[PDB]
């Protein structure tokens, strides 16, 4: 096990992270039978970068590699687009932390607080950085509105309270149109009225040009507006606008993150498969599953900043490779389950089924070298510090785990940094971009997300036929009450009865119905 | 279909808690053959809850039901040390909530912040009673310290910055011998002695009597002591003190939290096993995964207040169920993965692969009625509010994956309120025990923990051995640079070299040593 640790251990020079999958228990042979279609991955890969059209089915570009690496971009239109950009951010930035940009009248002068409005893409890459990179008390505190949950976003601005007056609102949609995001937004402005507040001298919009949330922050007036690309999936839009803002706005150097992947997505180019660790990553993804998801990807990172990071990874995985059809149109149902918490807190967890447990999984170990701030280090015990418990908990559950015949990657970094942070984003982007073409299906589409669409707007469609059909109990004079059966027949939606049942059954708890 | 929703529908009039599971396709056959297994687990739950050793590997009992009925206690003494702790909170937290107990010297005068420092069992639970009751401005902020992650220690001790001089610390072990609770009092302490404060007018133990923690703060005075008992698991603690004293003294009504534990537990103990609703969630279980865990449960609970339920779930479901060994010494690889965050969060970010993936998983929708406080309700559109959007992407959700052949549970609470969460985890109690005994497997021991626990302390006395290596090497004046094979040779164990390897990296990296 040591001689195919050295023989396998990746090392990247600069940014101090290493790829360990000598846990992986990949054959001789396996390895020359991925070789062919390692190198398809590679070229195909290679044409996404140069512009091809990589995601056929919405028949648009795959450029998430270009916003950090602005050369690459194909026109002259996008690589200055992208660089004025950052430059946009980098100047707005320092305008809100600095104070020289003010909300109207509040008690600190500056703004102190950030309300970022948005879901997927748009909130759980921002929620991984600002837990992972923010100082202990940034220039402006940040929460999140992620749901369309009512008692949330009541909760949120009752805590809030006072400092509304104080909060710089960010609104990430594309379009504007997103269910969620839009309510979000709507609940918000609200609040501002009732406080009695200006909502536009307060928001921002991260937003696709000439959008329903762009015209709505360009007419009433917003503080400025940042745009975003359909050629960037929300799936990959961390050093897009969509991040970068939102870290930026808390004091952490978004410059070195960009950086950070830059110099990532130059090792993922390289088409010796060794030496490649998003190949790595792939590979053992391929074994450990079998090419078809027969296991789970168990997130494990040992660092309480890197929490988030396993619910980041669950959209770029499973959205990106929870596919239904391959790419030439056979039923083939795709996708690699991520899940996971943190170390050594999970030990307590659910460590016990992972050791002798079923056998349905692989684990992914994160590590981090450098334990404290410097300055803070001191020993509990004889020669060991708190630190080293941390490390010990991670080794000994590796050695715990593969005694027992299940296997681990193990990443490992030397610091949580803004440039190691975008190395693990740029990484795990490639490893999944690179896994789609090895099981043959587009990994930039989201056709599976359609279905809820459609059903979740037919029930609210429902509900205004029930609504309308008992009105009629309301305002008509055979006032009269209707049965179950009675409402359905009358909306002409027989079949549908038990979604009638559950709609008055939510109307009637919220004082809306009478049963 | 909605003749099997109206057949199969468990209402507890009470809690106003149903449970659903007309989309479990579970056959005839499949309710007929379960039926001898049902009626022996009832027979063993109520062997159980008369005091038998129901962990038969370590010779215990198990009696968290009797955290919520004193009175089905054995024997007198263990009833009236379960109601006296729960008097001892109730005064205990009304005195701190008063501010009748003040921190020694403090701005406000009172105590304003909660340090609870546990793993496991005394961290999860707390921490998903905190999110999903807590009011909204409540009369203690609270801070979980879970882990031995030094740069998050430090990181809650900067954020509470000079606020820690009005901090109540609560310490929670059974013996307090776990390592990261011990780690973790030690850096708190180290942080209260730099700022000039007593740790014993500002902390509490939560500890099994007589144990080394208990001795330390009733010897060094801390501010109170309140009993662990060992019939009680850690993830089967959130009724006793361990739950109890943190929600306490955050103003949440505790009572109302047992009634409802003990509302559930009187249903739940229903020999017919289509009202029992922890049978109901037990065979829908056992049919999903076929016995032998052979998908995972998707938990989704629709509401920003139960984010943390599947993480506390985790720890409930994936600790009892994933055992090595049957009851009878066969090997029977058991389990039940369990994960999951909230709606309709995860519909962008999962639910494509939930949608069309891979079909290696049964979901749980968690819905809540009130979806707002009253007063709160307004219509963003005409004729529907925020909450009506909420409601229509968890059926529309449900709808989309079972016309996929993707099978689920629905839970419906009227609100979430005390009483509701604690009847939420008393049916998750008793299911999960239900569940145990149709595999034949024990529920209540953790044998598979302990070979990380006793790996990490050989990786950290091999440490120790490395360091007297070194520091011998660099005592010599013709000082004395050694290889990873010198120094394994040197330790006299070369197989361990990969180790030794691992230490020196982390060590260099914390300027402990170099390269």
């Amino acid at each position: 096990l040591w001689d195919r640790y050295v023989e396998w251990l990746y090392q990247h020079k600069q940014l101090g992270l290493f790829v360990d999958v000598s846990r992986m228990g990949f054959t001789d042979d396996f390895l020359l039978q991925m070789e062919p279609l390692m190198q398809r991955a590679f070229v195909a890969m290679g044409e996404l970068e140069k512009g091809a059209i990589a995601n056929p089915d919405e028949g648009r570009m795959v450029g998430h590699y270009w916003l950090r690496d602005p050369g690459l971009a194909p026109n002259s239109f996008l690589r200055t687009k992208i660089e004025k950009t950052v430059d946009h951010i980098l100047a707005f930035s320092q305008d809100i932390v600095s104070g020289k940009i003010k909300p109207p009248s509040s008690q600190a002068g500056r703004f102190t607080q950030i309300l970022s409005i948005g879901i997927g893409g748009s909130s759980l890459g921002p929620q991984f950085v600002s837990e992972a990179l923010a100082p202990d008390n940034p220039p402006l505190k940040i929460r999140f509105i992620d749901n369309t949950d009512p008692a949330g976003i009541d909760h949120q601005i009752a805590q809030l309270g006072e400092e509304l007056k104080s909060t710089l609102v960010i609104v990430i949609s594309k379009s504007g149109g997103t269910p969620e995001t839009r309510n979000g937004l709507l609940e918000v402005q609200k609040a501002f009225r009732d406080a009695g507040l200006d909502f536009s001298k307060q928001g921002v919009a991260i937003t696709q040009e000439n959008s329903l949330l762009d015209n709505t922050a360009r007419i009433e007036g917003w503080l400025d507006r940042f745009p975003m690309f359909d050629w960037v999936g929300g799936r990959t839009s961390e050093l897009s606008a969509v991040g970068l803002l939102p870290a930026a706005l808390q004091g952490i150097d978004v410059k070195e993150m960009l950086v950070g992947a830059a110099l990532m997505d130059e090792e993922t180019r390289n088409t010796v498969v060794k030496e490649n660790p998003a190949a790595l990553l792939a590979l053992s993804w391929y074994w450990a599953t079998d090419g078809i998801g027969s296991k789970d990807m168990v997130v494990l990172p040992y660092k309480d900043s890197l929490l988030l990071l396993s619910r980041y990874l669950q959209q770029l995985v499973m959205e990106s490779l929870g596919k239904e059809f391959d790419l030439d149109g056979n039923r083939v149902n795709q996708g690699l389950t991520v899940y996971g918490n943190k170390g050594s807190t999970d030990q307590h967890a659910y460590i016990q089924q992972l050791r002798e447990g079923v056998h349905n999984f692989f684990v992914t170990f994160i590590e981090v070298l450098r334990d404290r701030p410097p300055g803070h280090d001191w020993e509990l015990e004889p020669g060991v510090t708190c630190g080293d418990y941390l490390f010990g908990m991670l080794q000994g559950t590796r050695s715990a785990l593969y005694s027992n015949d299940r296997e681990s990657i193990s990443v490992t970094v030397e610091e949580v940094t803004p440039r190691a942070v975008g190395a693990l984003v740029a990484l795990y982007e490639r490893a999944v971009g690179i896994y789609a073409s090895l099981v043959n299906i587009n990994a930039y589409h989201q056709p599976g997300v359609e279905a809820g669409k459609k059903a979740a707007g037919e029930v609210l469609a429902l509900q205004k036929r029930v609504l309308t059909v008992l009105n009629e109990a309301s305002c008509k004079d055979p006032a009269e009450p209707l049965t179950l059966e009675q409402i359905a027949d009358r909306c002409h939606c027989p079949e549908d009865i038990e979604m009638i049942y559950k709609i008055i059954q939510h109307m009637a708890a919220n004082d809306r119905a009478l049963i």
